[PDB]
Order: C-alpha cells, then structure tokens, then sequence
C-alpha cells in the first residue's frame, strides 16, 4: 500500500485520492509524521496541506509529476503550523495559487511561516463562504470552531467517504491531544463534534499525526477534550 518517495510515503485512499505523508526530527518528539492530501478533480489536481518543508513539498509535486501528471491548481492549508504550511514556498516557486482562513494568514508571520495567497472566510455555521474558495471542485471546508489551535479548519471530499481533520482529530486509540500550547481548551471539544456532525456520511476519517480511523476517532477526540 505506502508507496515510499524519497523520504515521503504516499498511500492511495480512494481512485482519486491520496494521502502525503512527511517527516521531521522534533528534538524530545522524535520523527513525526505528518499527513496531508492529493486529490485529482478531471483534469487537475488539489493539494491539502504542505509538508514540513519546501523541499518535502517540492517533492511532492514531483511525486504529482511522476503518478498523476496534471497540473496542480490549487492548495488549501489547514491552520498555521509547520506540518500543514511550512512548504508555502515551494508551492508558490512552482506557481500554485494557495489558500488558508483568514485567520491562518493573520498568524502566519509570527508562526513562523509564510502565509497563503488567498484567504478563506466562513459563515456563521462554519461553512466556507463559496466566493472565497473558488474552483474547489470537490474540497468541501468547513470551520469547526477553535480547538487545536484558533484557525484550524477541515475538509471533505465529496464523491467519497473521506473527511479531513487535519490536527484537531487523533485517531480512536490515541492517548493525548497534544501539548494543547496554541488550543482552545473551552471550545475544543465542541468544535472537534462540530466537525463530526459537518461530514455525518464520512466512514474514513484522514487526520494529520495518525493513519486513517473510522468515526471513533472523533468521538475519542472529543472526550479526550472534555478534560
Ligand atoms: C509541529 C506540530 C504542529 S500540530 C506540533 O506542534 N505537535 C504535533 C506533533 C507531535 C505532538 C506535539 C505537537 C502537539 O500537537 O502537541
Ligand atoms: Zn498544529
Ligand atoms: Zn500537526
């Protein structure tokens, strides 16, 4: 299945779908691995989420190049911290337009990382407002509320079983939400059943720092952010 690529693994979810996986030494952490995704839509193709870094991301386009071989049209990013937005640099060397919350592109810069293009708003019920993601085909985003970090944002796949929780879900045996530094401790178990109850017909749920889970990952998640 895991298709090794360099120092990357790309594993194929659904026949249009597939998930980047890339790695960094956090000293005291070890080599964690961060997820993202590739989908194509006809004739084009979408990313979710850099890798840690511009050469990382650069390699999977290169990756892209090699296995499906049309151009990227766009990249959606997550919230913002390394694993989701460090690679910004190379998608725009390589003349991709991106796009983050708004909020995500205000917190860039003291982040540490660079913002995208274009910004993201969403109404009052978490959706995206569809003028500010344009051409998205099938990328579905959806705002779930704070919890993993203020910006933090999720998308489904339409035409699949597959939603995107990026940080805020950890899988269904997960033991810990994380150091919680930049979380909303109040809102975040709200935000992780918002997120839930936003995909209720997805059965593979993708997340950043696990494999693919089924629906007991949120639930998990959620309890876990009771305490
Ligand atoms: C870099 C990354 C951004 S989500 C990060 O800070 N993480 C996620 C990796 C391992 C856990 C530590 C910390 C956390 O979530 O607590
Ligand atoms: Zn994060
Ligand atoms: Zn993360």
């Amino acid at each position: 299945g895991d298709q090794r690529f360099g120092d990357l693994v790309f594993r194929q979810l659904a026949p249009n779908v597939w998930q980047h996986t890339s790695y960094l030494d956090m000293p005291g952490f070890g080599a964690v691995a961060s997820n993202g995704l590739i989908v194509r839509d006809g004739g084009r193709v979408l990313v979710v989420d850099t890798a840690w870094t511009d050469d990382q991301t650069a390699q999977i386009l290169n990756w892209i190049k090699q296995e499906i071989n049309l151009p990227v049209a766009l990249a959606v990013v997550t919230h913002a911290h390394q694993d989701k937005m460090g690679g910004m640099d190379a998608l725009h060397a390589a003349g991709i337009a991106t796009y983050a919350n708004a909020l995500s592109n205000q917190l860039a810069p003291q982040e540490g990382m660079v913002a995208a293009q274009h910004s993201l708003t969403f109404a009052a019920n978490g959706w995206v407002e569809p003028a500010t993601a344009p051409n998205f085909g099938p990328l579905k985003v959806f705002y779930p509320g704070p919890g993993h970090t203020s910006d933090n944002i999720t998308v489904g796949i339409d035409g699949t079983d597959i939603a995107f929780g990026g940080c805020l879900i950890k899988d269904s045996k997960a033991k810990s939400l994380g150091n919680l530094g930049d979380a909303d401790t109040e809102h975040y178990a709200a935000s992780a059943r918002a997120f839930g109850a936003a995909f209720p017909k997805a059965s593979m749920i993708v997340m950043s720092h696990s494999a693919p889970d089924s629906r007991a990952a949120i639930t998990h998640t959620a309890r876990m952010a009771d305490k």
